């Protein structure tokens, strides 16, 4: 069983979500207990499964939350919280923070078995028209508040035609008193 010459397939490298639930989230309420969370269906974030690469080597998926009003993705303000509890997931994720810039790095298997579902995190809304090391107190907020989950994996290699896909999608538009 190998790949000597079996011309009967049509699925190149591609990391598409297995399930995409509603795309909304009421991120504006959480001051009762101490730090509750907010997560809609499928723990807010949808499911993720990389399929399209039969390489026998583990790659690092580039997953993080960035804002986007047109296309130039940007680093969210404090949207980097995402602790998992209750259910136990064998997903091996990581958190990298370099000054107001957190990201997620999860090494997945391209040709073996590494399906994972992200539904155990939360967002932190504390805008105040002046994010600074002191405290954000004003009322609710007076600035856009959209978000965009970027799902793209890029492997380092010579032939650009190797493994590189982008999947930035997330219709989360905010508004006044919303």
């Amino acid at each position: 069983m190998k790949d000597w010459q079996l011309p009967s397939h049509s699925g190149p490298y591609e990391l598409r979500i297995e399930v995409q639930p509603k795309s909304h989230h009421r991120a504006h309420y959480e001051t009762e207990g101490s730090r509750g969370a907010v997560k809609a269906s499928a723990g807010g974030h949808p499911i993720v499964q990389l399929h399209g690469y039969l390489e026998n080597e583990p790659l690092m998926l580039q997953l993080f939350i960035g804002t986007a009003d047109d296309r130039l993705l940007r680093p969210h303000a404090f949207y980097q919280v995402h602790r998992i509890t209750g259910k136990t997931v064998s997903t091996t994720s990581h958190e990298a923070i370099l000054s107001n810039t957190k990201v997620l790095e999860i090494p997945l298997l391209p040709e073996n078995s590494m399906r994972a579902v992200i539904d155990c995190a939360g967002i932190l809304k504390l805008r105040n028209s002046d994010i600074e090391l002191r405290k954000g107190e004003t009322d609710i907020g007076r600035k856009n508040t959209r978000v965009r989950l970027v799902f793209r994996v890029h492997v380092p290699q010579p032939s650009g035609r190797t493994l590189s896909l982008q999947v930035a999608s997330n219709p989360i538009e905010c508004s006044q008193r919303s």
